[PDB]
């Protein structure tokens, strides 16, 4: 089948500050197909709360799309995207850094 592995970069608007709403991002992009699921773990958890990008789609990157939720960071929490593509055997884990 024709397909393309996708590229998942996780991150925050505005750089961090731990009490100050921000937004958490995980932008996924360069994959084919385009049957994708993305979800932002707080802490091995499922936020609800998670919107998207259009998805679009280019010659060059082909499939591509960004997941946000607001987000008030702290030393304790921990953030990640979560991907799975039938590209991947596991779906792929992604933490948000700093």
């Amino acid at each position: 089948m024709i397909q393309r592995t996708p590229k998942i970069q996780v991150y925050s608007r505005h750089p961090a500050e731990n009490g100050k709403s921000n937004f958490l991002n995980c932008y996924v992009s360069g994959f084919y197909p385009s049957d994708i699921e993305v979800d932002l773990l707080k802490n091995g958890e499922r936020i609800e709360k998670v919107e998207h990008s259009d998805l679009s789609f280019s010659k060059d990157w082909s499939f591509y799309l960004l997941y946000y939720t607001e987000f008030t960071p702290t030393e304790k929490d921990e953030y990640a995207c979560r991907v799975n593509h039938v590209t991947l055997s596991q779906p792929k884990i992604v933490k948000w850094d700093r």
